[PDB]
């Protein structure tokens, strides 16, 4: 029952009891808070509620201290003074942003914006109570109890009657009943349960709530600049390889942590691995939200680094299969590839955070708790997209929003920029340069001459929420008859059920744009499908036509974005 202020640090027994996340408030800030709020619960050693028998009145406002104990205007004895009076609220050792965040429900941008505006200890208290509030309501939705198995890729299920039903998708991943975890995809619906297992008719579903624990390191540590490389010993034999990267591999060694900026196909992989071999005696944490994105370090890793210094750590309970060619769970090894919520207590020289876009501010603060090093090395793109807020639904969170990371890069810039493109034919390079980079991007290839858009709007059907687009599909059909070289292409669309209807039209493999970053493919087919926010997503945009190395046709229901393609326009 003794803490420190989350807003000033100062010592106090008050904690706020209306704050789902309760936290110390100091007697001069814990008056602010309860005066400007509907937050009027304090809790000490024992509540501040009335102490007369019956008596129901637990508003700090309306409470008085007679002797030792509380009692409300109704029960207080002649020599009683106020809890709350002259700006404080009686506790031992005698915030408007905090109020915002205290009492708001998520579902707001702005919401999101102060989270990453207020300080660092407001950045924490914010973090925590979002995923409390995001796991609390994942509590409010419906049981899908199986009906019949179809099957081993295919069932039907029926939904609980008065609770609403999540989007089928393979961002809710499901707990069977232990049975592992189970997603589902676009009666007969796609089943996928991680462990192989002969799907029991009555088993039911529901959605993985888990705990919240509380954040007690910054998101950011404080920055520190050196005169000279701290901790680290370079190579003077560096190969040629990894030479354009030594002044900023000397950057990382002269300043306690640095931010790389590289958009797609710049080599963010090639320069996180070439700081191993520009440090080779340095212990390197290689970590990421993602499986995928820790398996893309992994491949890097494996062709640069000896095999035997690198472990990939797995958590026991194994979500989706990944990297399988290093040591499993050795926490030792000079090189350790782990997703943030898989992290170990330990050290390091360099601790490597890739896909900074995708981490959220208690991804930032996990790992700072999890990894004390000299030196921490940000890497990722503001430019891409950031991990998805399951209960924002209004406004749109920008990339100076997305953590204390993407906000410092998109403010005072980032410590370095990777600036040629080394993947893209120029077509592409060009576009993403003017559309989200301010020009800043090059392309290293030519013009592919196989980069195509045509503005086609088609008709929009939705499956529940998600939205389909069969004209857009027709049109790719008949393009994909008179240009062979595409039968490889993947199909990426910004929707889910506009890939599972591609999927059965066009026979090609099929990726939302969200799944796609990361990866690349010599030809992408892409539908933008609807012309709404989320698929006119400028980032989302930027990931889309970025995954083409030779081609990409895009089938374009937004005029702007369809102007701003610099492709070969087709006819029909
Ligand atoms: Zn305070
Ligand atoms: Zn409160
Ligand atoms: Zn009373």
């Amino acid at each position: 029952a003794v803490g420190a202020c989350v807003l000033c640090n100062s010592q106090t027994s008050l904690r706020c009891g209306a704050c789902i996340r309760r936290p110390f408030l100091c007697c001069k800030c814990c008056y602010d808070h309860v005066i400007s709020t509907s937050h009027k619960l304090v809790l000490s050693v024992n509540p501040y509620v009335c102490n007369a028998p019956g008596c129901d009145v637990t508003d700090v406002t309306q409470l008085y201290l007679g002797g030792m104990s509380y009692y409300c205007k109704s029960h207080k004895p002649p020599i009683s003074f106020p809890l709350c009076a002259n700006g404080q609220v009686f506790g031992l050792y005698k915030v408007t942003d905090f109020n915002a965040i205290a009492t708001c429900d998520w579902t707001n941008a702005g919401d999101y914006i102060l989270a990453n505006t207020c300080t660092e200890r407001l950045k924490l208290f914010a973090a925590e109570t979002l995923k409390a509030t995001e796991e609390t309501f994942k509590l409010s939705y419906g049981i899908a109890t199986v009906r019949e198995v179809l099957s081993d890729r295919e069932l039907h299920l029926s939904w609980e009657v008065g609770k609403p039903r999540p989007p089928l998708n393979r961002n809710y991943v499901f707990t069977g009943y232990q049975i592992g975890e189970y997603t589902f995809e676009k009666d007969a619906v796609v089943y996928r349960g991680t462990t192989t297992y002969k799907l029991n008719v009555g088993d039911y579903f529901v959605l993985t709530s888990h705990t919240v624990m509380p954040l007690s390191a910054p998101t950011l540590v404080p920055q520190e600049h050196y005169v000279r490389i701290t901790g680290l010993y370079p190579t003077l034999n560096i190969s040629d390889e990894f030479s354009s990267n030594v002044a900023n591999y000397q950057k990382v060694g002269m300043q306690k942590y640095s931010t790389l900026q590289g958009p797609p196909g710049t080599g963010k992989s090639h320069f996180a691995i070439g700081l191993a071999l520009y440090y080779p005696s340095a212990r390197i944490v290689y970590t990421a939200c993602s499986h995928a994105a820790v398996d893309a370090l992994c491949e890097k890793a494996l062709k640069y680094l000896p095999i035997d210094k690198c472990s990939r750590i797995i958590p026991a309970r194994a979500r989706v299969e990944c990297f399988d060619k290093f040591k499993v769970n050795s926490t030792l090894e000079q090189y350790v590839f782990c997703t943030v919520n898989a992290l170990p207590e330990t050290t390091a020289d360099i601790v490597v955070f890739d896909e900074i876009s995708m981490a959220t501010n208690y991804d930032l603060s996990v790992v700072n708790a999890r990894l004390r090093a000299k030196h921490y090395v940000y890497i990722g793109d503001p430019a891409q997209l950031p991990a998805p807020r399951t209960l924002l639904t209004k406004g749109t969170l920008e990339p100076e929003y997305f953590n204390s990371v993407c906000r410092l890069m998109k403010t005072i810039g980032p410590d370095m920029f990777l600036g040629t493109c080394r993947r893209c034919p120029a077509e592409i390079v060009d576009t993403v340069s003017a559309l989200v980079y301010d020009n800043k991007l090059k392309a290293h290839k030519d013009k592919s001459a196989q980069c195509f858009k045509m503005f086609y709007k088609g008709v929009i059907t939705h499956d529940v929420s998600s939205a389909i687009n069969r004209p857009q599909i027709g049109v790719v059909r008949e393009f994909l008859t008179r240009n062979p070289a595409w039968r490889k292409a993947v199909f990426i669309s910004p929707y889910n059920s506009q890939n599972a209807v591609a999927s059965k039209i066009l026979g090609l493999p099929t990726q939302t744009v969200d799944s796609s970053q990361g990866s690349e493919y010599d030809y992408v087919i892409f539908t933008q499908t609807t012309e709404t926010a989320h698929s006119c997503n400028v980032n989302r945009f930027n990931v889309a036509i970025t995954r083409a190395k030779v081609g990409i046709l895009c089938i374009m229901s937004d005029r702007d974005l369809y102007d701003k393609l610099q492709f070969t326009s087709l006819e029909i």
